[PDB]
């Protein structure tokens, strides 16, 4: 029940708000009794008064600066206190993600984690910030108001208790639909916001398939399902309104059955009935005001125990514990026995089976095996990523617990297979790499790394900027920077896994010798497939079933005819916002009517009541009169009944518009988003989270810009008129003191309100890059463990979070301070109105009915009008929020690719002919890679291309996918001009696979089947994909089959599996011309061939185009050409290119 146990000092601050919020509420009655004894002693006179109004005036004066400043208190330390606990429970949540174990992460998706850090957390802000004051005075209000009504009232307050409940409950059941209004719509539009994420992280393969349909009929079933909530909840809300509405008519009525019993009643005049009757109401308001705090309690105290439960997570091995020994004299060495661990995803498979391995220092050891032997798995173990189930792992004969993950990965650096990165600059990632790197030791790994040609032609050599996930570095350009990365650490144990062997093995001979340049001075394990490179290896372990089989040198391994000998033999405005009427003209108009119906509700009631309080008045008229008041009691029930009625319809009319209008928003958003230039996307501008953060946070700024504006518009100006109007006819002199406080309490009424909506904007704003660096440090948290730079990251974290926790605490301050003004300024204005209509009375220039009704309708205008401006959204940033959106759908790309121009082939010939290409990226076009270069190619022609690093065959390959277009030269396809063709056909036709494909988290089958869209992928296709990657027999052993779940960037399997599944998935795609990048790469080599070979069987009768370092490979390719700086030197068989002293004859020989 109880969540708070810190800061006792603000436990004992929020008890003197809380005391102080109920000095007011019962202070509220107080006033109350005061305004009906004045009205008691005003009928009395009518039937000296200055000294006692004086009297009455300067005691209000009192109570209400007394209020306000017990208000304005209690709301300052609520909030404060509020900030203070979610600012203490984030660095909790923080500090505990940090402590918490790779285990914990891995079963715990990111994704969710960092969505329940967030969603829970603000929840918890918003109910604990004002809802428990609000909650406390609104139950002192009542108990006052009851304790007031029982001493008072007799039949009178017992009619008046036995009529509260309904109206409580009505009014508890509107404030708590009007409170949790985000739980109900971000909840129910998560959905389509996950999906709208996935489908901008993949947005490129999506597009290199064309799979845009199937993406496009998912958001339209997701914004129909959040339509159909929202109506519901509108629907919801505009009956509890109309409850609420006729709850007021039915009290009146209930009042008005006095009639006979006279103001007399019991014992006390009509004032004492008169207070009473308001003090009964007063707090049948606070109970239902207070109902919202007490709703939200469960969802707190939900959030709460998730938090502590997330935070309570202490696990055996900690990176703060003090347990541990931090290791000094750590001399390199290594040693595994009977090594035994299976993955949690595949409890059941059991990658590693016990072996035997040693590493001693300064030796380079590099470990060969079959597919999935366990290289990664084994070097996953040593970075200490997970546990040992059996065995015995150890490093310089100490066991690894004895400095827990914390001194064994905060010593050793590893670079996986497929190193991850930031979309910032160089220098930013080699500082996250080593923050007191000092421009020293980055220097030196750049030098060893062997990166000068890029970063020196490139522009802002240190502050190239790079897209997501390096999308713009190049492989290889990637490969070299994490290299140096790994080098600038500093590290003992080196990890090296792919480092060059990924597009042209021209570049492995300059990569592997810098290695060797420092590979004495620390131990380092490498991934080596080449021949090469193996030789070049000090020692090779062959690995088999998680067994290892032999260990020795290369002529050890070559003369055991194990299995390193078997791979070598084998190898050999209005109009732009007002868009609704395309679907909300019929109805918007019905709204209006309802709106102007609304405006005179506010003062029609207010001069009813005014009718009746002058018929209370004068000794309640003469007999006759008391039909005059049921008759005016029968209008004012009347027309309570039609106003709700009336304010039911408008909104159930402005939910069902705000819903079409976001509904078409979306769509409309989505269909230019898919039928956009690729290379748009490729800016800093058109950031993921950013995206994705605009499009979700769209309908509802809208929604407020347009639909409620207008509403609240319409309504405080028929309100202010009619109020104006009322005054002018029946007000002389004290219509004066109105109008000039009309503009005060207007805006006092405007941010009268709650407005926790916007204090909630702008902390999200506030707070968005604390949650993009909570973000990237989950998602790379492997990453941020393996350095032990999980110190810093809560350090800069709480750093960025401080600015905002001031912002938030100013704010909170802010709305303290106004809403105690507002309340009082109301206070003193009663008091002001008091005494105008007092010296009114006083003479003979109005009566005292026509000044009270005067007061009373003005008050009551600028109240509604208030109330009205602060619930619905008015005028606000949203509208800039439009200019971007609109203009982003009237936005034409440059590239019609959803206009359906293009040429239609007869058939397709598979033959490509370029000449005098040239190409220049967006990013950089003052540094092109193309000079005008020119390839032909026939059909069923088998094409390979080699050259230096970067040289423009990934740049080559993805202009001929139509990605983009050259600068100038010619480019036909089966001599036809590819402009002048389909876009979306030519690219379902190309099946190309990129050098790091993107695997959707889902199942195998559905990704498999995703390769083929527009068409249905039967079992039957997935099967013989499987088997001609010779993937079947994978899938079998592994659990789920096809079922088997993808994580995040496919954790359930390494780089090798996830390029035969990309394999496959373009074999079933039936390409006619197909293309691979890095196909080959490390991915068990030995395996490679299997896969490779099989392809050539089904090369025949298509085009295929491989990249790879491997000489074997390119053999078999029909051609082969080589690339130096965008210019092909030669191009022939490979007898020509052997005969010649080129480049391709270097490699060879050098390999
Ligand atoms: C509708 O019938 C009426 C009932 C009471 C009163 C005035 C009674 N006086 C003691 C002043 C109290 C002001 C009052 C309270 N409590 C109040 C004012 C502003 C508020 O913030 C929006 C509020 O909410 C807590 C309550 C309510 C009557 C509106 C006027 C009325 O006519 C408008
Ligand atoms: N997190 C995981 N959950 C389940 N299975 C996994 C996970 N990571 C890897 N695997 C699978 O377990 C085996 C581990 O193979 P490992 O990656 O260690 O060997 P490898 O020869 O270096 O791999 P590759 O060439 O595919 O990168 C492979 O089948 C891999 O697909
Ligand atoms: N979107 C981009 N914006 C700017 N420069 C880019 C972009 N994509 C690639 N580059 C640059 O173009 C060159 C990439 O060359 P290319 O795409 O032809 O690859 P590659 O030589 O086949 O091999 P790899 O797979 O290693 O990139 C590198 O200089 C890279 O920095
Ligand atoms: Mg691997
Ligand atoms: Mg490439």
């Amino acid at each position: 029940s109880m969540f708070r146990y810190s800061n006792w000092l603000d436990k004992l601050y929020m008890v003197v708000g809380t005391l102080a919020a109920i000095i007011h509420g019962a202070g509220l009655p107080l006033m109350m009794l005061v305004f009906g004894e004045m009205t008691d002693i005003f009928a009395n006179a009518g039937n000296n008064l200055e000294e006692d109004m004086t009297r009455y005036a300067y005691y209000y004066s009192g109570i209400g600066a007394g209020v306000l400043v017990a208000a304005y208190i209690q709301v300052s330390f609520w909030c404060l206190a509020a900030g203070r606990q979610i600012h203490k429970i984030r660095k909790q949540f923080f500090h505990a993600i940090m402590r918490q174990e790779i285990g914990w992460f891995d079963v715990h998706d990111v994704g969710e984690l960092n969505t329940r850090l967030t969603d829970d957390v603000s929840k918890i802000n918003e109910g604990i910030g004002d809802k428990i004051g609000m909650f406390f005075q609104s139950m002192a209000t009542f108990f006052t108001g009851f304790i007031v009504g029982f001493t008072r009232g007799w039949k009178l307050t017992l009619v008046i208790l036995a009529i509260s409940p309904v109206l409580g409950l009505s009014a508890a059941v509107w404030a708590k639909i009007l409170s949790s209004f985000t739980d109900k719509e971000l909840l129910a539009y998560a959905k389509a916001g996950a999906v709208a994420e996935e489908v901008l992280a993949a947005i490129r393969t999506v597009i290199a398939f064309g799979g845009q349909k199937k993406e496009l009929e998912r958001y339209n079933k997701n914004l129909e399902e959040a339509k159909r909530i929202g109506i519901k909840k509108a629907i919801t809300a505009n009956i509890s309104i109309g409850a609420a509405f006729l709850l007021i008519y039915a009290s009146y009525a209930l009042a008005f059955w006095y009639g006979t019993t006279l103001v007399l009643s019991g014992e006390y005049s009509i004032g004492q009935v008169l207070t009473v009757f308001f003090s009964v109401l007063i707090g049948a308001f606070s109970v239902g005001q207070a109902s919202p705090s007490i709703e939200a309690f469960a969802n707190a105290r939900g959030a709460a125990y998730e938090i502590f439960k997330i935070i309570d997570n202490k696990p055996s091995i900690d990176s703060y514990s003090k347990s541990g020994h931090k290791p000094d004299n750590i001399k390199g060495n290594l040693e595994f026995r009977n090594v035994h661990f299976s993955y949690p995803s595949r409890k059941e498979v059991k990658i590693l089976k016990g072996l035997n391995l040693k590493v001693q220092s300064g030796q380079t050891v590099a470990l060969v095996g079959n597919s999935g032997c366990g290289k990664s798995t084994t070097v996953q173990l040593m970075q200490r990523l997970y546990d040992p189930t059996e065995g015995m792992v150890s490093v310089d004969g100490q066991d690894i617990r004895t400095i827990n993950v914390r001194f064994l990965r905060e010593i050793i650096g590893v670079v996986s297979q497929e190193p991850v990165l930031f979309a910032t600059t160089i220098a930013e990632n080699i500082r996250y790499g080593r923050e007191n790197v000092t421009m020293d030791e980055i220097e030196k790994a750049v030098k060893e790394a062997n990166a000068y040609d890029f970063i020196m032609k490139l522009p802002h050599k240190f502050d190239t900027l790079v897209g997501e996930r390096g999308a713009q570095l190049s492989g290889g350009q990637k490969q070299r920077i994490a290299i140096a990365r790994a080098l600038v650490r500093n590290p003992k144990i080196l990890l090296l896994d792919e480092a060059t062997s990924a597009l042209d093995t021209e570049s492995e001979a300059v990569v592997q010798v810098a290695l060797d340049k420092a590979r004495k001075g620390r131990t380092t394990i490498v991934i080596a497939h080449r021949l090469s490179t193996v030789r070049n290896a000090d020692v090779i372990a062959g690995f088999d079933d998680g067994v290892i089989v032999e260990k020795g040198n290369h002529d050890e391994l070559m003369k055991e005819k194990g299995i390193y000998f078997k791979l070598v033999t084998m190898q050999t405005s209005f109009w732009r916002i007002m868009k609704l009427n395309l679907t909300e003209w019929p109805y918007f108009v019905v709204g209006v009517f309802c709106a102007i119906i609304n405006g005179g509700l506010q003062p029609a009631f207010a001069i009813i009541f005014s009718k009746i309080i002058g018929v209370f008045t004068r000794i309640d008229d003469p007999e006759t009169k008391r039909q005059n008041s049921n008759l005016f009691s029968l209008l004012f029930l009347a027309l309570g009944i039609i106003s709700f009625i009336t304010f039911f319809l408008q909104g159930f009319t402005f939910g069902k518009a705000g819903e079409i209008l976001t509904k078409r928003l979306r769509y409309m958003v989505f269909r230019s988003m898919l039928r956009q230039d690729v290379s748009w996307f490729d800016d800093p501008k058109n950031t993921t989270g950013a995206l994705t953060t605009r499009l979700a946070n769209d309908a509802a700024q809208v929604k407020g810009a347009i639909g409620s504006r207008l509403a609240v518009i319409t309504q405080n100006i028929a309100n202010l008129g009619t109020g104006i109007i009322i005054s002018f006819i029946y007000g002389w002199q004290l219509t004066l003191l109105l109008l000039a406080i009309v503009p005060i309490i207007a805006i006092a009424g405007v941010v009268e309100m709650k407005m926790l909506s916007g204090q909630a904007l702008k902390d999200k704003k506030e707070l968005e890059g604390s949650g993009k660096i909570a973000t990237e440090a989950i998602e790379n948290f492997r990453t941020v463990v393996s350095l032990t730079q999980e110190q810093k990251f809560e350090h800069m974290y709480a750093q960025s979070l401080q600015v905002p926790y001031r912002n938030s605490l100013r704010k909170a301050h802010i709305f303290g301070i106004t809403f105690s003004f507002t309340q009082a300024m109301m206070y003193f204005s009663y008091a002001g109105c008091f005494r105008f209509g007092a010296y009114l009375v006083a003479h003979k220039l109005m009566s005292f009915e026509d000044v009270l009704l005067v007061f009373s309708a003005v008050v009551f205008g600028a109240m509604a009008v208030g109330q009205v401006s602060s619930f619905a959204p008015d005028y606000a940033k949203a509208k800039i929020s439009a200019a971007h959106i609109i203009m982003i759908i009237e936005k034409t790309p440059l590239i019609d690719s959803y206009s359906t121009e293009g040429l239609m082939p007869n058939t397709l010939e598979g033959n490509v002919t370029f000449g005098e290409v040239v190409f220049n990226y967006p990013t950089r076009p003052d540094i092109p890679v193309l000079q005008g270069l020119s390839l032909e190619v026939k059909k069923g022609q088998t094409l390979a291309l080699v050259g230096s690093s970067g040289c423009g065959k990934s740049t080559v390959v993805q202009l001929l996918e139509r990605f983009y277009d050259p600068l100038a030269g010619k480019v036909l396809l089966d001599g036809k001009e590819i402009k002048r063709l389909n876009v979306q056909w030519l690219r379902a036709h190309l099946g190309i696979v990129s050098q790091e494909p993107i695997l959707f988290d889902c199942s195998i089958a559905e990704n498999i089947a995703y390769g083929d869209n527009s068409r249905v992928v039967s079992q039957e296709e997935i099967v013989r994909a499987a088997k001609e990657a010779n993937i079947h027999a994978f899938i079998e052993s592994l659990p789920n089959k096809y079922s088997t779940k993808v994580g995040d960037k496919g954790t359930q399997l390494s780089g090798g599996q996830k390029q035969r599944i990309a394999i496959a998935r373009a074999l079933v795609r039936q390409p006619h011309i197909l293309l691979l990048d890095e196909a080959t790469s490390a991915l068990d080599t030995e395996s490679e061939k299997v896969v490779q070979e099989a392809l050539d069987k089904a090369r025949e009768g298509r085009t295929c185009i491989v990249i790879a370092h491997r000489l074997s490979t390119i053999q078999n390719a029909d051609l082969i050409v080589v690339f130096q700086n965008g210019r092909v030197k030669e191009h022939g068989t490979h007898q020509q290119l052997l005969a010649q002293k080129g480049i391709y004859f270097s490699m060879v020989s050098v390999q």
